[PDB]
């Protein structure tokens, strides 16, 4: 599947691909502001995950660091980025199906749309000024809101025991973008896609 990774913010981002233990495609570039970045994604891709970094250093062998969605301190991602990040999240040629979602589990950073580009599904958006709305203890110095189980590590905002309910925090979230996932047992709002689709992930969809 192709990915079209847009960036409409106003600052530059840098982009993030990654199925956790390995990159996909070349993992990671800088977007300005309004440049694309068109990647592909293997099909079959389990679990796969595309965020944005917001001020990032990095040095000529592509080394350094962000303030959010780090992926220990490389340019170009292999490992998921340290929280808080939006998320995009894909499971892609699962029995004749794409599952698309986006998540704040792990926190937010930068307004999120993601949109197929061919026929057969509907998009999801989180859009809202979470960032500027982010409860006291949530805010991140950083710039981003983080959620509640990397800010406190219990186990009903981790779920750990897999038993948990929405939280004070998870229900910020929640109210913001209800499209969103705000916590590990909320009631999915993953969007199923014909097998092999194709996808846009627009930054700032709304800037």
């Amino acid at each position: 599947a192709t990915f079209e990774i847009v960036n409409r913010c106003s600052y530059t981002v840098w982009a993030a691909a990654s199925k956790g233990d390995a990159a996909l495609d070349a993992g990671g570039r800088q977007l300005n502001s309004g440049e694309s970045w068109t990647i592909n994604v293997e099909p079959g891709t389990n679990g796969g995950k595309i965020w944005a970094r917001t001020d990032c250093y990095f040095d000529d062998s592509g080394s350094g660091i962000c303030k959010t969605g780090d992926c220990g301190g490389l340019l170009r991602c292999k490992r998921f980025g340290r929280p808080p990040t939006t998320l995009a999240e894909f499971s892609l040629n699962q029995y004749g199906k794409d599952y698309i979602d986006i998540s704040n589990i792990k926190g937010f950073n930068v307004p999120m749309n993601f949109s197929p580009t061919t026929r057969g599904c509907r998009g999801v958006r989180c859009a809202a000024d979470i960032v500027g709305q982010c409860p006291a203890k949530l805010k991140a110095p950083g710039g981003g809101c983080n959620d509640a189980c990397t800010v406190f590590q219990t186990s009903e905002y981790c779920c750990t025991t897999g038993k948990c309910g929405p939280t004070e925090y998870s229900r910020f979230f929640k109210r913001l973008c209800p499209d969103a996932f705000s916590y590990v047992l909320d009631k999915p709002t993953t969007v199923t896609c014909p097998g092999s689709s194709n996808y846009r992930v627009t930054f700032c969809p709304t800037a």
